[PDB]
């Protein structure tokens, strides 16, 4: 359970993405896509991306970053009382889309890449750690309803 200096933390960095929510969007997905590339080919929309160019020059994954980006935020604002955001998330990411709970994991290390790159002053050591924990939060939520389904 995070504290509320940690989630302090992750709130005051968060606030600094929402200032550019699409950027950010694109330089997670573009991140997430290039270290690991299984991920793309769970996107029937963007696996006839080739090169981070392309990627960039993509209005449809700019779109679908503002989705994630979106739904991760209301989550994140919610401190840990998150229930009523993960099910439907949870449901759609086992059941249809298919995604492991490992891919969570690598997309939790691209977020905190990327809120490294762009926001470095108000992501150091503690805030790493904080955010790092309130995205273990996550992936251990969404687990647990996977497990439930049948799915881990
Ligand atoms: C921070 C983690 C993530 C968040 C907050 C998130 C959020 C969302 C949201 C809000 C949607 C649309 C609603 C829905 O279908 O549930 C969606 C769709 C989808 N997500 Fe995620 N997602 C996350 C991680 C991933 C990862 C790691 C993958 C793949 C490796 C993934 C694959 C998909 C796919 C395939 C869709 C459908 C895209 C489409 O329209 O064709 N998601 N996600």
């Amino acid at each position: 359970v995070l504290s509320e200096g940690e989630w302090q933390l992750v709130l005051h960095v968060w606030a600094k993405v929402e200032a550019d929510v699409a950027g950010h969007g694109q330089d997670i997905l573009i991140r997430l896509f290039k270290s690991h590339p299984e991920t793309l080919e769970k996107f029937d929309r963007f696996k006839h991306l080739k090169t981070e160019a392309e990627m960039k020059a993509s209005e449809d994954l700019k779109k679908h970053g503002v989705t994630v980006l979106t739904a991760l935020g209301a989550i994140l604002k919610k401190k840990g009382h998150h229930e009523a955001e993960l099910k439907p998330l949870a449901q759609s990411h086992a059941t249809k889309h298919k995604i492991p709970i490992k891919y969570l994991e690598f997309i939790s290390e691209a977020i905190i890449h990327v809120l490294h790159s762009r926001h470095p002053g108000d992501f150091g050591a503690d805030a790493q750690g904080a955010m790092n924990k309130a995205l273990e939060l996550f992936r251990k939520d969404i687990a647990a309803k996977y497990k439930e389904l049948g799915y881990q």
